[PDB]
């Protein structure tokens, strides 16, 4: 039979082999690169085509790394191939490696969620130090084309390995830079906020931990997240029917729901800071970072802390999380001077990262930390930062006072009060306009910088303004809640927002007219107000005091704007609802353990509560 | 050491046991269904939870049986895990069947694009006609919940399927809706339309051939396709920098560019024809079919003539390619009477099935064919379609000549003369505005429905049009282009465009003022003029006849609109450039074979060009 | 199935709903204007209408009804159908026996926003939708009683004036009460999942508490 004609055999390729990859203007290099317990790793190569001496820029991702470097798969040019917030290093001719993490997707070895270094926790020889540690040594001795210098970088758990590397890094890697990274993840990262649990992350779990690659959602059964946890009841009651009950990561998180040894064992700010690593580090993380507010900043100020003798700078852009791998000139519905996240990359991230890595590149010499003023619209350099903070600054914090008539003050109130507001647990606070579900990335992503006119509405929602302002008032730090609430309940949520209202008028851009915009906001669970690893019931009807630190600030309360603090009990359907009522294990909360409270906060006299501003001048 | 705090394994659990499924309230049971050939073919079964006497719903796919059946993945709900076109059997309590076909993703053995039947072109034992008999053999032997009974359907290359499977169906199949088929993919279908190739079939090919289960795409050099194929030359100088040249399909498509004994022994309208078949049938197809607008209409009418002796209805509703099953309240700019498509599954592609599925339904009496009037706005059905034809029709059509003045007139023009226009293959006609890439599926979906005042702009294009009319004008039936048309070159491609100009205002919706909305168009290769079979070079300067039917319409056109009919020789990059100098193979042409040519339509006396509407009243 | 004056326009769809056609344009091209050539152009065809042409917003088509309505509180061929409020926060056609209330917390500093903040009266693109907008956000506020039937097994059919029998009590001495009849969408609308359990008000109203006895004398 005529070949050409009749067909017997299979119309797919036995082999195949393009011309496509001859068109290209790079090099992909596929290794299983054998770390020392005999366990080999996926690991890409991206070498530019034409390559003599280049650094190499790596990142550990258990987001399969094949992908990763795929933006446009198997793109004819590299910055194609390349993530977007690769541009700078494409165009400086880096060589680009993504590594499978041992567990997940191409790489062997077993799983285990944010491993936890070499210690109490992991007694094993090997660990996401000596991991990466070993991937540095095998690259600067099998990359003939690069030059033997190494960077890391990445953003979450992405940049929680560059982190876990800098515990104990291979000579190689000369400059390392964060973002946006996993760090505690019970403080106030991507597990808990304050003791209060993040229910985003179930779906993750099954997401991440299903299988070796890719997995699955939780299928639901409304639309609506905020119905399907409510109708669910407590957190554990959702993990269990979505029967996470069997994942071992789970179940180790649930057995730990206080700050114990375990999330304490994994407390990376604390840990980095007790190696004093010698790496220059790039500390990054967003103004409105809404998945790891308490890495970055936390851990660069741990190390300024210890003193460490090399390069410790913290960058903060008007950012979600993640976002200055991406464009950065929108967020929500604000608007900023260009294009931030290039800006940074390109003025800062990688002439920072050439002097390290491409030997005879100008050296820079950045301050303490750059932050995006959000009220100027501009790029901030503060040589020592913050200015004013609470003990060891220049300078004190500035409190602005609740005052009666749900307004707020500098000068301290002399006449005692208070303002009460019923928390139900039966209709909790939308964290974000219903209805959401957590699989809407559109919806979650800027959900820090969204309005709260809605909240404020509410009754179960206490409001306190200054009045329209005169003169601006120009705050740069840690904010710091300083919290007198009284409750009704042995248990309770409290969540403190530091917002920006808008003028009353915008002309020039008509929906922002009164836009009540929160440049900081956290929740902080009750029970932990003694100690978040011993859990303690609250004594009903009385006066406690909280003390807490908000995401950090660089902003600017313009004239006709005017700041504003809202409280609340609650963030449905984000954080699971504190069932008012003391129980051992929030997570297994019953239906009858529900109860609805009478919440007062006191304003004013020796409990004034107030939010301790950093102003500056 | 304490495993709720140490994790020495894999924190991804060796099994799952999900009580998602028991909140289910359907089944899905996956079987490796053997076929006569020893090779088993990959079956997803959905089950409706507790079934009984439930009728099959059986689809054939060569897009992954697997993803077919999982709309939103593990959902809760059946209608929510099954295809919006399957809502109508859901309700119904259908059983849904999807299989790979052989040679894709789960099912085994090889895989020959559009397997040709059991004959010359395909000597084996089995064929997609026995793999489906063996199929529903199995299933009414296996599926303890159905009644034995089974309906066949699908869109497409899942239509095709539907086709072969009438060749010779098993007793079982009661009843078949084939949906947008593959017929015909020389004549007009898929790959080529009346000879012209269709170079988007070059990334189904790497697509869909490259692997057993899902491939990629072909990476592009530009963002826009008129570029990518315009710099690459011929449509076979692209396939071979893109690496086409190793599959076999592509080398036979290449090696038969003619519509020689290749294709026509793939010509399923003619075959399916000789075989006399006795199933109840219900062809659909989009007004608007961009993808499979021979197929459908051209296999049913063949069977009509075959004199067949079982019911034999077709349907075209205003939807695109495979719009029938998703929601056809739109297309485009154009807005139509409510779900179009939804309305037809309901009211009649179920009841149809309903009929001689589930024993004891109502009987339904569909006509000759219910085509939805895109002037009326209305569903129309015709005891008798069409009732205008050329030859053994209850009357003929009416032609609509081309006059002076760039007119279109009714009245055979007496008055001898012609229209000119050059057509240069450096700067071809854009079958819809730049830029375009074919993986632009927001364009091409309905691309033919898009204004058409572009072109109409060109210096290469003859627009002709009526006065606006003060009488609405009717047709129901086959356009036939009777073109007299004279290029310049020894070849020429001829495109044939009836448009429907919209009022010159429109308030109710100002967008639509003076649209020019292409009712039906298509393009035929000059080469072919005297046989498809043999091509034949035309002679310079010479008046030659054209003559061949365009899409169906089911149109009106009502006062303040115009009929339109314009014409040119080029369709890019969605049709390759004829080099306008015959070559014996336009696939290979070389730089120097393209060539400007001067085309010359002559209107009026005995070389009138028009387009024969089928006009009613 | 029209906003205010949506007649004269154009009606296949209403806020985030979607109906068949353009029903304004229908009514004016079926029954509007034959309607007035009959009685304005001489000679034309006479036209017989019923006492209700309705379009019905849940079977989707216009419904021709010689005698509307067929049920109500006095003189209809039919009654009304009472759909009692239970404990449980349900909703159930059989007469609960047992006595019960369900109280909320209406502050006036806090007034419950009849559409998403903000809104000005100038808002006129969101004025005219307004009454089929997502009733959700008030379900999660703690001043908004809410009472729901389960998930529907058979669809339970409307045609008339529904009436709200309601018994409440207030801790002031006047209030306004407002009732809302909503069909909650199914859970999971996979051909339109904005729909999905979507809380979309068919009826709903509000009444001045001081004019309970006569609308006369407050
Ligand atoms: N009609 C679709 C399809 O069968 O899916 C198609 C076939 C071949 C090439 C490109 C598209």
């Amino acid at each position: 039979h005529d070949p050409l004609s009749v067909q017997t055999g299979s119309d797919i390729p036995a082999s195949v082999h393009m011309p496509t990859d001859q068109q290209r203007d790079y090099i992909k290099r596929e290794v299983m690169v054998p770390m020392r317990d005999g366990v080999k790793l996926y690991t890409v190569i991206v070498i530019p085509k034409n390559a003599r001496n280049a650094p190499i820029l790596l990142t550990r991702t258990p987001y399969n790394a094949k992908g990763r470097a795929n933006r446009v798969p198997n793109a004819l040019t590299m910055r194609e191939v390349l993530p977007q917030g690769d541009d700078v290093f494409v165009e400086g001719g880096y060589i680009r490696v993504f590594q499978d993490i041992r567990g997940k997707y191409g790489s062997q070895g077993d799983y285990v969620m944010t491993r936890p270094p070499h210690g109490p926790l992991n007694p094993t020889k090997t660990d996401e130090t000596t991991d990466a540690w070993d991937t540095v040594d095998w690259l600067v001795h099998n990359v003939p084309e690069s030059n033997g210098r190494v960077g890391m970088t990445g953003s979450s758990y992405e940049g929680f390995t560059v982190v876990m590397a800098l515990l104990d890094p291979h000579p190689a890697l000369k400059v390392a830079a964060p973002e946006s990274p996993m760090v505690d993840g019970w403080m106030g990262d991507d597990w808990f906020h304050y003791g209060a649990f993040r229910q985003g992350a179930f779906d993750y779990f099954v997401s991440q931990m299903t299988a070796r690659g890719g997995g699955n959602d939780i299928p639901r059964r409304d639309a609506d997240d905020y119905t399907n946890f409510l109708k669910a009841g407590s957190a554990g009651s959702f993990a269990t029917q979505a029967g996470l009950d069997q994942y071992p990561f789970w179940q180790r998180m649930h057995a730990h729901p206080a700050y114990d040894a375990f999330w304490q064992g994994q407390a990376l700010d604390k840990i980095l800071a007790q190696r004093k690593p010698t790496v220059p580090m790039l500390w990054e993380q967003g103004l409105w970072d809404q998945e790891d507010m308490w890495g970055a900043i936390h851990a660069w100020q741990a190390l300024k802390d210890a003193d460490v003798k090399a390069p410790n700078t913290l960058v903060m852009g008007p950012w979600r999380h993640s976002g200055v791998n991406y464009n950065g000139s929108t967020l929500g519905p604000l608007e900023f001077e260009g294009d931030t996240a290039h800006q940074y990359r390109r003025d800062v991230f990688r002439p920072f990262f050439d002097e390290y890595l491409k030997p005879g590149s100008a050296s820079v010499h950045l301050p303490d930390a750059i932050i995006y003023n959000t009220g100027d619209q501009k790029w901030d350099y503060y040589r020592s930062w913050p200015s004013v903070c609470e003990s060891n600054c220049t300078g004190g914090l500035t409190p602005l006072y609740l005052a009666d008539g749900h307004g707020l003050s500098f000068t301290h109130p002399a006449a005692d009060g208070a303002d009460s507001y019923v928390s139900d647990p039966a209709h909790p606070v939308p964290f974000i306009s219903r209805p959401f579900a957590f699989a809407q990335s559109s919806r979650w992503k800027p959900w820090l910088v969204q309005d709260q006119r809605e909240a404020e509405s509410r009754p179960d929602v206490v409001t306190y303004e200054t009045e329209v302002l005169d003169e601006p008032v120009r705050v740069s730090g840690v904010p710091v809640a300083d919290l007198f609430a009284a409750t009704s309940g042995t248990d309770s949520d409290w969540v403190v927002k530091l917002i920006d209202v808008q003028p009353a008028m915008t002309p020039d851009d008509p929906k922002m007219g009164g836009y009540e915009l929160p440049v900081s906001m956290d929740i902080f669970r009750g029970r932990y107000r003694k100690d978040f690893a011993k859990p303690e019931a609250l004594q009903p009807d009385a006066t406690l005091h909280y003390h807490f630190t908000l995401p950090a600030v660089n902003h600017v309360f313009a004239k006709g704007h005017r700041i504003m603090v809202q409280i609340q009990s609650s963030w449905f359907p984000l954080y699971d609802r504190n069932p008012q009522k003391f129980v051992p294990n929030i997570f297994d909360a019953k239906p009858a353990d529900y109860t609805v409270a009478t919440q007062s906060i006191h304003h004013g006299g020796k409990e004034a509560t107030s939010i301790l501003l950093p102003v500056v001048k």
